């Protein structure tokens, strides 16, 4: 639309957008599609990913993106627009860094934008319907903070210390172990003891498979029984083909024009699919997968690869919104943990949110993150780098970085990588682990007692400088 | 849309257009698009190129178009698409020529408009919304005559007699070096000074180099001195990534839908680029640079690279047109040569119009002719080419064949060679030259003078014949 | 050549070959190429890589074999052709398997032959100048049983228990660190302390870095002084770009028919090079590179990466059998360890030879081995897999299965897989660990001091069955 | 072959040769194929080009070369291999620069051979069977002069002073107009007045056409009567389809192993193809011509095009060298001037030689040494780089630099680019204008005699600096 003047964060700046209104912080505008130039040579990009496990980190716009291996992955790294692209795009925001470590910050404000970096332009794009947009120019973490205000909030006091069963035994759970551990648990200062994926019989099949055999109320009751929250996992819209609700119900599975399933990506060995979430049936049986686990007792929840519920993209984020407006309410004020999530269509909604990859017992799997060019993939480095980027959502809903790591049995991790982690569970708040106590050294007992019973302070100095507690921990060598 | 019936030069035209009315010298249709079928095998099609470099010839149908190259000159020589298409498209105007060396001719009467030829059809598409257009069918001059008295007119007067810098010193050019030769040039007949390429610091930046020192104000009024009016060069729309307003005003370059420069071709060794005509605060700036060079007292401009400001091609004619009339009276009654430019476009805007390549010291670059299969490289055969099949726009505007040579000195023409294009400046009455008299032989000094300083009566008896003065010239040899 | 009809394993068996006599356990062919037809419908064939990391398993001669990624890491997998070619190529020796259990053995008793395998089809191709093969038919161990005899051996008593630097603190060992981990190792049952990689100041800069500030006879000394023998590790033939003697001795690299050096691999993240072992004052710097290590004090010497010394595969075989030559011996009676060597042609120069991948602290990275198509990484499950398929070389070499596990901290592995790894050891009798007892639980440290101090008594009784003291380990489950 | 150690130039460099002895200045290596490896990293390579027209220059060989366009015209750019290589080849002589400004020089000393160059390696490669070779490091003139040396020699007394028709009139020159052009020529100091191309019939035509009535002999007869030497223009090896002799004698044409013609170029508008110089009966033809020349007066011959004699390149010299032999001695003591020649292979036969691209009225078609990646195209620039970097031959043979300029009508040369080819001439001894003297002005006429008349001395300071008389001259600017 227009040419438009503008003096920001004392600078001159130049831009194109169909309407501009004043607005805390900066400015507001209005356009399906908006341009901003920058008043110097840029330097930075911030590329933000879709969902939880996206890439967000300020990139090199003048170098090309590199293609992220294997092409069956893809829907479950990012917005598939985002990797197809030949140019640098991001969800949501991005901003441009000035020589002088200040950021032109462009961002949505509704659903289903993209923005596009280059060295002389932000260009925002509304994928459906225009929308309001956020403009500002100032310190990094000022525009940041800004940006967080003008977006939906939900905080729900402090977030809960929790113990995830997910990264020590993985799938192979069972009623029998997890009633052990449960007792070992209990000791420590907790407030939920939460189920992650294996208690299932498929995806799909959300009901205890063979080795629950009590099936699932008992276990929550036995959980409450120890003074915890009991909390379950589920990926509502995901499904396979082997799933007997993918040939049931084929008219519940999300179809493209020519009436093929979308691709959902590639994990437990198996080409993942998604059930539309634009279909109210589907929407309905996934509330009612909520409300069958409040019944049996879970008033946490983690849902799971929620990225299914609003593929491909952009374009699919409004109807993702609907849904998860429906799972919500449904949930009343249970304590729902949203993973694998489009970030910023989930602020409002969720009440904590993954933020990064899984964190894993090792640093860097080099043949996924370098050859295949491929860091949504688990791994510590993989989490911190997109967590560290993602921190200004503090303001809207509880940033869960993934849990920390306490033991050295069954984990391939240094002691100064387990307490780069450990700082950013202090520093959001948000405490959980997967160590079995049983695994725990005597000394390492006694750090994560320590870690769960005292609010540590800590404070930001810069974008990879905290001070947690006295000791200053630096994160940019990461990079 | 309707199919139709016509009486057209005693022969009995099938076309299809949305409308018909009757017009002098044919027909007047209406329709975005519109086809007319020849009543004869047709053996030649007039093939009109967009700008005053583009190709004007008569080709054959029947073998294909060959590629021009190299690739990243394409956007310099012509309008786009006629070099992407691998069938022989027109801009504006086409003709189909039957067997007894008459026309059937085709030509749009408001902007944007392309004429596809095959040896059985005539076909007339408009970029942007429709238009009308003119058929008709006779001999070929009057046909195109014809054409050409619907076409906006702006004839004022007699073209000025001009001394030119720039086909002699080309861009090495100075203060010092241009007193030295206004003393020698002030000796003859000519009416206009004109410092051509090579007094400005950049593309976009139109102020003064270091090698005119005291400023181009000084220069006019040394040129006014002497009785004649002082011409300065521009190309407004034209910019390099090295030139300070690329740097300074990002928001003012033409991009494409992602953002991305368009680009407008490659010159002084360097990828070129176009400031965006739509722009309302460019073509005031560029309206700007208008009033400066009036104020240094100057009333001769020479604006270059005009494509630039219609790119990408037909589709950019409307915003150029405008900005060209901004332009147009910014410069009140200054004379303008369009250079560079999209001709049919320019008429009524322009005084003077440059309608061939440049010419150059040498008859043929067969690298570039041949090898590069570019038509629009500088030489004097490729000049008179496109020269000869425009000079039918004489009653709509000054027809500059481009400056005449006289020197043997620093110049691989033969005497044959020159007089071709001696004759044709004769013709048009457009007499120019870029021989510094020093470098001239007392011989052509008197050939020089006698040149400029009597209208010589010259007659035009075929298509590539003509009687100048008494001389017959035949350009029929050179196609 | 000649067409032949035999009578083996009781069974009509056609063959193709120069000649033909009779052999223990079989017949053997002479000829270049020899081509033996199965007297069944071959439902296996028997893929038999080059070096300690190739794949050595029964494999579907009907389904193609997947190329390995990435490209650049083909030289260290593999030989370079059975990587290229579209079938099943093996090194050495092939066999195709009856529906009866019984195997169609064919193996070449010479250097430089591989083995094509299809199920109507058994084919060896020598490289080289011709060689003779070993034909035979029968149970599946007594088969390959007889092939061993016929090969050399090198059988030197029982084999050293090894504590190795590698599995623990890969390259980040220095004098001090080795220093207290040699006190904690001399209370164990160990009789061989070795220094692995990264003691060099570079690779072919074999002397010691700013982190053995001693040197390395220091080192040595220290280690004897506690009734242990020192081990030390090379990587001879391989050389980087940066290294120190790439530059000065620019003609030891080894070249291709232009001069390029022929690519090795790729790994500490750069590309790696070859010394050439065709050229003798490579051979003998290589051969003091041995002296040199005895004469600062060890006594054990892992020579690594040693296919760069046989590179580009069977046609090198001849070149590295006499380097390797030259090295048995300026080794004297010391104990030679082959590591990522040519497997067959080694034998008879080898005290000890890794015939399997790398352990890791992990059963198997799924990017490398699935994705990447690489069995040649590192992984306890890739280890385990070539090793069972290479224990029949017992009788010729001590047959290194690489260390065992014992310590759960800083370690992926499951209980029950660190069993089948201890296994193995017991079997091949090749005991040898990299953990260091300070990570080490009480419990662990009692397991680790019972398996290096009495010859536990161990059974083949299938090809993936095993009783170690009464321990009915099956291997079926992994392949 | 073997592996050998030396000391040359104070440096001890390494290499690989079936045999070495000593030699003035360096060694006398013999082999096949050579390698050399300098004791330097090395900063420069000397390609040398294979022809007359090839380019001859110091390259970057870490970066790649650059295809030459178009296809047609490769066979009369240098060697076809030497082209379609994707590594930097040379013929006959190589060279790698040092950073002290030394160079490792290997060159052949027999036919046939070229020189590949790596940042790291100098390989010297004969097409044919094995040769001599010389091998020198030093300063960068000694190690040139040693290898001239050892080259055939060929010095008869000092060049001659031509006027030559080529580059003035070029094909269109005509019996009438020489005889005029001759009488003005003989007031100069001229000693041989050589006709160029323009006086055949066609090529293989080698008789007098339309414009020369009177036939050839008359002319040099009228030549001679003004007290002047005739020259005549051949390029005896070369046809086309048109020729009478292409269709009459099919037999006689050069064809590859399909019988197809070997593709010669491209030049006056048409495909070239070559006449078998291995074909005794063609030699023979070829011979005749040079004695009809004698016969009818002329004693100084420019035989052209002489790369078609050798075609396809390296493997093609030793016919060359055997029917320019023959034709050498049927010219019993004439001068003959060798153009487009193998340069190398022509030492001993030729009497001067051209050494690089044609001079032409102006500095850079960079239409055709930019676009088209062609530095062998005519162009005072093309001329001088190549000259430049082959003056070391002048112990071999009269080094021809190409015609000198002095006038500038129908030139595009400036002043200051014309000393700079006036200055190579005087360096060489070998003297040459096309310029007609009535195309001179009398300040012109002046320069010319003076230059023909005076020996200036010139000395060479540097590689690309010469002082002339006392004037200093340098031409580093140009590479
Ligand atoms: O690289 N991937 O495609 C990929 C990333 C993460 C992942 O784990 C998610 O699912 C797990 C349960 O299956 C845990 O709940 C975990 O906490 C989740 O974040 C699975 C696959
Ligand atoms: O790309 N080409 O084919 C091409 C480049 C430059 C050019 O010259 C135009 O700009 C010049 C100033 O730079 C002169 O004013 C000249 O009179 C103009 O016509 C013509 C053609
Ligand atoms: O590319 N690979 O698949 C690969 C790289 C390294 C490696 O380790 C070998 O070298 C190591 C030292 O760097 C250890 O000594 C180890 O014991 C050796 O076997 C094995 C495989
Ligand atoms: O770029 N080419 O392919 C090309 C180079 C040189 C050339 O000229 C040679 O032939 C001329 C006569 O035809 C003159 O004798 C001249 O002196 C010769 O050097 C012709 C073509």
């Amino acid at each position: 639309g227009s040419h438009m003047r503008l003096n920001l964060g004392g600078a001159e700046v130049f831009l194109r957008a169909e309407g501009l209104e004043e607005a805390p912080g900066g400015v507001r505008l209005w356009g399906r599609e908006v341009r901003v130039f920058p008043p110097f040579p840029a330097k930075g990009f911030f590329r933000h990913g879709w969902q939880s496990w996206s890439l967000a980190a300020w990139v090199d716009p003048a170098q090309a993106p590199t293609p992220l291996l294997p092409e069956a992955r893809r829907p479950q790294a990012d917005d598939p627009f985002l990797l197809e692209a030949g140019a640098w795009w991001g969800s949501g925001v991005g901003a441009l860094r000035g020589p002088d470590g200040r950021a032109l910050l462009l961002g949505a404000l509704d659903l289903g934008a993209r923005v596009l970096g280059r060295e002389d332009l932000l260009l925002g794009r509304y994928a459906g319907k225009g929308g309001a947009w956020f403009l500002a120019y100032g310190p990094e973490e000022e525009v940041f903070a800004a940006y967080a205000r003008l977006l939906p909030r939900r905080l729900s006091g402090r977030p809960p210390r929790v113990w995830c069963s997910w990264y020590s035994f993985y799938t192979r759970i069972g009623e029998d172990l997890l009633l052990r551990v449960l007792d070992e648990v209990a000791a420590f200062s907790f407030e939920v003891f939460q189920i992650d994926d294996g208690w299932q019989r498929a995806l799909g099949d959300w009901e205890p498979n063979d080795r629950f055999p009590r099936g699932m109320a008992f276990l929550a009751e036995r959980i409450r029984e120890r003074g915890l929250r009991a909390g379950l996992w589920f990926a509502p819209f995901l499904v396979t083909a082997d799933s007997p609700l993918f040939q049931k119900r084929p008219d519940w599975v999300l179809r493209d024009g020519e009436g093929r399933p979308v691709r959902a990506g590639f994990n437990w060995g198996r080409p993942l699919y998604a059930l539309d979430a634009g279909n109210e049936e589907v929407v309905e049986w996934a509330a009612d997968l909520v409300r069958k686990a409040l019944a049996w007792g879970y008033d946490y929840l983690k849902l799971d690869f929620l990225y299914a519920a609003a593929l491909p993209g952009a374009e699919g984020e409004a109807r993702y919104r609907k849904a998860m407006a429906r799972l919500r309410e449904a949930a009343g004020e249970a304590y729902l943990l949203f993973c694998g999530a489009p970030v910023l269509a989930s602020l409002g909604l969720a009440d904590g949110l993954r933020v990064g990859p899984d964190v894993a017992p090792y640093w860097d799997n080099e043949e996924r993150s370098f050859w295949l060019a491929d860091p949504t993939g688990p791994g510590l480095r993989n989490a911190l780098r997109s967590t560290l980027h993602r921190l200004w959502l503090m303001e809207n809903v509880h940033v869960d970085p993934d849990v920390v790591y306490f033991r050295t049995r069954f984990n391939l991790l240094s002691p100064e990588e387990m307490r780069l982690q450990e700082a950013l569970a202090h520093f959001t708040g948000f405490k959980a682990t997967s160590d079995p106590p049983s695994w725990l050294l005597p000394e390492e007992k006694g750090r994560l007692e320590a870690f769960l019973a005292r609010e540590v302070p800590v404070r930001r100095l810069g974008p990879y400088r905290f001070r947690v507690g006295e000791e200053e921990v630096d994160y940019a060598p990461l990079l």
